[PDB]
C-alpha cells in the first residue's frame, strides 16, 4: 500500500 508503511 502507502497508508500502511506511512502508518508503519
Amino acid at each position: 500500500w502507502w497508508w500502511l508503511r506511512k502508518i508503519w
